[PDB]
């Protein structure tokens, strides 16, 4: 059910440029008094831990990457309007805004573990961009793999 | 400044076995639990803080249940309901749920926004359960985390 009090329903999509992306269900964005929650109802997804991050662009779709066809590069890099210019904790105030906590995804293939961007007040803050899992995990920093090591992007969905 | 918790997987037969830690930190949006524990079934783990600072079993109704020494749910406003670890109107010690990987590890660091300060949490214990945590009391009171999995005394 539709939650109570404000909310943005984020439909996501498992992307594959060649063979289609997949709908794999939403991520539902509410207002706490603690920041924004992101709820996962996801399903068919790879188990584990995965990357997840708000994106600068409203898109979705792959872009060329030095010849070969790239998922999800249209989103852009990891959204980070007050130039922290590194990646970190969603608790870390110098940490790339959009960093938010990793994502789990059970052995099933389902995801419904809610999580909080302590960092992200308004809704409205979050519209107009993109919201990224990845195909790797996020150990919060930039060492020693970039960006969490959190690498391709496995699902997306577009921020209304 | 930090607080590492020993945390150990219950078992008041054949005995405990230590499964490794949970290191508390303060972070400008509250505690942040970071675990490095190993040798735990994958999945999502209910995560509470308990009253007592006990991991030991208690005997109740002719059975010795596993970690019930901890007491009940860790409640100092009294909320008398089990829910989110933003929502105000629950209680003080439900943190988010713990990840335990295929391989039997957690390193997944959790915040708990409402809890502001280190001490606060001294002298209680940290409950990972063998069921999850739908952060509310129904269907399931507690959240449906089941049985008391691994434990740790908060000093
Ligand atoms: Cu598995
Ligand atoms: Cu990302
Ligand atoms: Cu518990
Ligand atoms: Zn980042
Ligand atoms: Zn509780």
């Amino acid at each position: 059910t539709i939650p109570k009090g404000a909310s943005i329903e984020v439909k996501v999509q498992q992307l594959d440029p060649v063979n289609g992306n997949k709908d794999v269900g939403t991520v539902t964005i509410t207002e706490s008094n603690y920041g924004l929650v992101f709820t996962p109802d996801l399903q068919g997804l790879s188990e584990g831990l995965h990357g997840f991050h708000i994106h600068e662009n409203p898109s979705c779709e792959p872009k060329e990457e030095e010849g070969e066809l790239t998922a999800g590069l249209g989103a852009g890099g990891h959204w980070d309007p007050k130039g922290a210019k590194q990646h970190g904790y969603p608790w870390q105030d110098d940490a790339h805004l959009g960093d938010l906590p990793a994502l789990t995804v059970l052995h099933d293939g389902t995801a419904t573990n809610p999580v909080l961007a302590p960092r992200l007040k308004h809704l409205d803050d979050v519209r107009g961009h993109s919201i990224m899992i990845h195909t790797g995990g996020d150990n919060h920093s930039d060492h020693p793999a970039p960006l969490g090591g959190g690498g391709p992007r496995m699902a997306c969905g577009v921020i209304k």
